[PDB]
DNA sequence: ATTATGACGCT
DNA sequence: AGCGTCAT
């Protein structure tokens, strides 16, 4: 009753930017703009790997993970952007940069946590607060709201998508109680008022459209964001979790869409999140764990706490090459050419990270994967990273794979490698 | 031959 | 530490 908490504390929004890569290209090249078009990672096998897909050619059938002969095959006049390629590798400078642009403006609104090259987590929680008290108990407007969703509305007592989402809109906003300062409902609604605000600067500013959830926890709003896609908003209330989760695959929220999520389904037999509400607190810790059970418990019920982590930059800094089929490196030449390509790439981000951010890396970690291994990585091997040199690093990676050579010969390399990695972790300021 | 990343959990 | 899981 009086005593259960009900996850409404905080106001939290996820910002997720549309056809993020595709976006980039578009604003470059302007002959891309309102095309079905989508950006490729190299081109000699099968036409290059698709990695992000406009709406327009999604309406074909396109998606990434497809190759570009065959994306060709759904819609014929897709046009293509493809990733540069630098030292013989594909290289996500551009994309970086752009999201760089997209994480400093959100980042005057509020403190962020970035999620992905294109997506941040905002705690606007104090923001919402403020704005609540310069409106001195004034009625929110819709015109305030001209790209949001109100999810589970419109019921009851309706032809366009445009005229439903007002008229879930109104009756959100007819039923809001704006004289109390602290109804969760109220300060969502504050929440989405401000993330219209941000949305649009970013538009303004960079030429990028984004999606947007507003609820009271990461997950929910996460959720929220994908429900209307793209260039639009979405509120996921706590009142809308029940009707939401009783129809929601598992598999939807995030951290189920795996393993773990699978095993919820089989051992409970269930299907939606909602029907997760039906099991003790110690039933869920007996089947997932202490801790996945006690985060399910309370996520069936729309309640999270897991923080906005005030963090703008990426931890990590890496640089990895897949080495398929028949290109895989046989040679100790080759894989030292390689792992020279991919140290002068990283010493480039991590001279330009240390000038921008005022920090040093100080581990470097190298990964290999040899032919016939089903797992992503084979053997993870850390060393010291004290100085920001590609020869010293490409040299210091070989030392310590280099026993993983199984050829009695040591010109020739044993199995074949079938991918490279290096990455820069453990900062220190600077 | 679904590539190039990046965060966090387990033991 | 090295590995696994999940994600974009
Ligand atoms: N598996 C991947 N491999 C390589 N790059 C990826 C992968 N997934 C996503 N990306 C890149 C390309 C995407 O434009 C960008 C953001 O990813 P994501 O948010 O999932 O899709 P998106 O921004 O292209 O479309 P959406 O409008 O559905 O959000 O990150
Ligand atoms: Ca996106
Ligand atoms: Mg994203």
């Amino acid at each position: 009753g009086p005593h259960m908490a009900t996850g409404q504390d905080r106001v939290v929004a996820l910002v997720d930017m549309d056809c993020f890569f595709v976006q980039v290209e578009q604003r470059q090249n302007p002959h891309l703009r309102n095309k079905p078009c989508a950006v490729v990672q190299y081109k000699s096998w099968k036409g290059g790997g698709i990695i992000a897909v406009s709406y327009e050619a999604r309406a074909f059938g396109v998606t990434a993970s497809m190759w570009a002969d065959d994306a060709k095959k759904l819609c014929p006049d897709l046009l293509l952007a493809q990733v540069r390629e630098s030292r013989g590798k594909a290289n996500l400078t551009k994309y970086r940069e752009a999201s760089v642009e997209v994480m400093e403006i959100m980042s005057r609104f509020a403190v962020i946590e970035r999620a992905s090259i294109d997506e941040a987590y905002v705690d606007l929680t104090s923001a919402v607060q403020e704005r609540l008290q310069k409106l001195q108990g004034q009625p929110i407007s819709a015109d305030l709201l001209p790209s949001t969703y109100i999810e589970g509305l419109p019921q009851g007592p309706t032809v366009q998508k445009e005229g439903m989402r007002k008229q879930g809109l109104f009756q959100w906003l007819d039923s809001l109680q704006i004289d109390n300062l602290t109804s969760p409902d109220l300060q969502l609604t504050v929440g989405a008022v401000i993330v219209e605000e941000m949305r649009a600067a970013i538009e303004r500013e960079t030429g990028f459209q984004c999606s947007a959830g507003i609820s009271h926890n990461k997950v929910l709003a996460k959720l929220a964001c994908g429900l209307n896609k793209p260039n639009r908003q979405t509120l996921v209330s706590h009142g809308s979790v029940p009707q939401l989760f009783s129809q929601m695959p598992i598999r939807k929220i995030r951290s189920l869409g795996g393993k773990l999520g699978a095993s919820v389904i089989e051992i409970l037999g269930i299907e939606y999140m909602g029907e997760l509400t039906q099991f003790t607190e110690s039933q869920l810790q007996s089947h997932f764990g202490e801790k996945n059970g006690s985060w399910l418990y309370a996520m069936c019920r729309g309640i999270e706490h897991d923080p906005v982590k005030p963090r703008q930059l990426p931890k990590t800094i890496g640089c990895s090459k897949n080495f398929p089929g028949k290109t895989a490196l046989a040679t100790r030449e080759q894989v030292q050419w390689w792992l020279l390509q991919l140290a002068q790439e990283l010493e480039e981000r991590l001279t330009k990270d240390r000038n921008d951010n005022d920090r040093v890396a100080t581990q470097l970690v190298v990964s290999i994967r040899v032919q016939g291994d089903k797992r992503l990585s084979s053997l993870r091997r850390c060393c010291a990273l004290t100085r920001y040199d590609a020869h010293k690093m490409s040299h210091d990676a070989f030392t310590v794979i280099k026993n993983c050579n199984t050829s009695g010969i040591q010109t020739e390399w044993s199995p074949p490698l079938t991918m490279l990695f290096l990455c820069a972790t453990k900062f220190s300021a600077s």
